[PDB]
């Protein structure tokens, strides 16, 4: 398993504009288009993103393109963020994937707000940190996903995704 396989399990694949768990306009593999309520604003962003007139729908190919950019941006974001980079560099390969997943879903800013858990992950207090991450809006809103990410940080293995 790798970051891409992991995220594609968590996000799914949709070739037509759809709404987030949050009600936001998205397409592809978890690519948010706009937080705005108009499908029209969403369509506009989509064509902007792809470089063609999509009319709300893209090919697999385009979805994968967006996905590659999004993963790259996530990693780059981690590396540029002081807070983030420190934890990242401290982690093993599997756990690094769990931090990337969080950043992909919630953004740099969002993850950097998990101050206490980040501290615990740095210290390698896996069990403590798993308990602390669960105390969040994130876990309450998308529990099955948060819990896969969480077991990932807890164990350092891919077991949560083997099922899936």
């Amino acid at each position: 398993m790798n970051i891409f396989e992991m995220l594609r399990i968590d996000e799914g694949l949709r070739l037509k504009i759809y709404k987030d768990t949050e009600g936001y306009y998205t397409i592809g593999i978890g690519h948010l288009l706009t937080k705005s309520p108009s499908l029209n604003a969403a369509k506009s962003e989509l064509d902007k993103a792809i470089g063609r007139n999509c009319n709300g729908v893209i090919t697999k190919d385009e979805a994968e393109k967006l996905f590659n950019q999004d993963v790259d941006a996530a990693v780059r974001g981690i590396l540029r963020n002081a807070k983030l980079k420190h934890v990242y560099d401290s982690l093993d390969a599997v756990r690094r994937c769990a931090l990337i997943n969080m950043v992909f879903q919630m953004g740099e800013t969002g993850v950097a707000g998990f101050t206490n858990s980040l501290r615990m992950l740095q210290q390698k207090r896996w069990d403590e940190a798993a308990v602390n991450l669960a105390k969040s809006r994130w876990y309450n809103q998308t529990p099955n996903r948060a819990k896969r990410v969480i077991t990932t940080f807890r164990t350092g293995t891919w077991d949560a995704y083997k099922n899936l």
